[PDB]
């Protein structure tokens, strides 16, 4: 019996590494040559885990195997699979992955999504994989924040009220009773308020890592977000783009 | 596939069967021939289901399955296990019952209690047993009333704070958001509040099953707690003597 839902290596490495940036490498937009490439920098620049990421995604298993494994072959850091579940299978995973963020979308309207999407897959785990060599689950509060119809079709989410902390401190309570390892704050078309940034920080335990993401484009926003307490912030887009050698040293200058 | 965590046959029948009491038999605790007379008589008051419940088991799988067949073969009405887990296992199980109540204990300083317990029951799925014939799972918040170590100690447990609303709305938001299907409000040594069993009734939605128990020892008592909006009130004790069929017909009229 290997960790699973219980904290492993990863959550440990996340707990106990430098806060700093995270690349995420959407591995359905991204050819994996260049996914191989970037790879190479991020190993190099310290960062504390390779995230593989996507809204969307369709023959995953075929696909990410074998992109992950490319991925591990170019770098020592651990590979985090982040994706949204799909009723009448859960979340997609692939052997080989180091772990797999389950978000449980607290915001939604849907109770899949809420988090019955972790009882299909825990049901049918362990599947096709050995139950030894099944990446680990970090259990993640996700929460998404501004207008953002796109993730709200798909998944039932709801902007997260930040009109004062009613809402908000119900997701921390949740958060700290239930034990969660992480909480991940998003905004597909705005930015996650610093000042929110702050208050989860404040409230939550000493071991809950916290990551923001969103449109973060510079070494600034980083700092900035470091500074309000997430533990990490992650950026995708940025880098999508043929330039993105210069723009990975900035956001990590 | 076995409906497993999502709706099935056990809880539309609580959804839709008129309020009432339901005994529960202590299988550790009660001979299985008189379990099995018990069976009988509760088949004739046309309660709902018969629940097998104990916060103590041992040896549970070769004790429960052929005490579950035997209460099976006496009545038509569903058998409902009630259990606490156990880490390391999760929460107890034997093919023939109908369905497991499973308690999120939502007012526990243990994660594990809180709900990691279903994480853990879920992966273990299916184990030992065919998944076609597998019981049902009825995801229920489980709250404790008044001061009781026995559940303290054993699942961390903290008695709910009625000195003001703020403790169960919060269980409230859980309940309707997670999409849970049913609320255990359980007294070890006093009684639930009339009060708080209103609360929750407003404040639920209406497909969503309200059970009260502890202490429940007269038909008056019953009558209350039906009145205050509980769809079902558990009663074990009051029928753990000789003169039990007195009791049922005084509790049951
Ligand atoms: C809604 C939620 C938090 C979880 C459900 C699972 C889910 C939809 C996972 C996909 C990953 C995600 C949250 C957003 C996609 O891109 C951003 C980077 O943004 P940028 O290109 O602006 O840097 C990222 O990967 O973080
Ligand atoms: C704490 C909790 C709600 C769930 C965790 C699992 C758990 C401890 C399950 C066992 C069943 C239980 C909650 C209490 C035992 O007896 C009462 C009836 O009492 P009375 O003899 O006074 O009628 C009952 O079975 O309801
Ligand atoms: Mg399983």
């Amino acid at each position: 019996a290997p960790p699973l839902w219980r904290p492993g290596r990863v959550l440990a490495r996340l707990r106990e590494h430098q806060p700093g940036p995270v690349h995420i490498i959407d591995p359905f937009k991204v050819p994996v040559t260049e996914a191989v490439e970037k790879a190479a920098e991020l190993t190099r620049l310290g960062f504390a885990a390779v995230l593989l990421a996507s809204t969307d995604y369709e023959s995953f298993e075929s696909h990410m195997e074998p992109y992950v494994a490319a991925v591990k072959a170019a770098t020592p850091l651990p590979v985090v699979l982040h994706f949204p579940p799909r009723p009448g299978a859960g979340f997609p995973v692939v052997r080989g992955a180091d772990a797999l963020l389950l978000p449980a979308l607290l915001g939604s309207g849907d109770d899949y999504f809420v988090w019955k999407s972790f009882l299909e897959t825990l049901a049918a785990f362990p599947g096709r994989i050995p139950r030894e060599e099944w990446p680990e689950l970090l259990l993640t509060v996700a929460l998404t924040f501004g207008e953002d119809p796109r993730t709200g079709d798909l998944l039932g989410t709801v902007p997260v009220s930040t009109a004062s902390t009613e809402e908000i401190d119900r997701y921390l309570h949740v958060a700290r009773a239930f034990g969660f390892h992480m909480v991940y704050l998003y905004s597909r078309n705005e930015h996650v308020p610093p000042e929110v940034v702050r208050h989860f920080r404040k409230g939550l335990g000493p071991d809950q890592v916290l990551f923001v993401s969103g449109n973060v484009r510079s070494g600034r926003q980083v700092t900035e977000y470091l500074d309000s307490g997430a533990d990490y912030v992650g950026f995708a887009g940025a880098l999508e783009q043929p330039d993105w050698r210069s723009a990975l040293a900035e956001i990590a200058g």
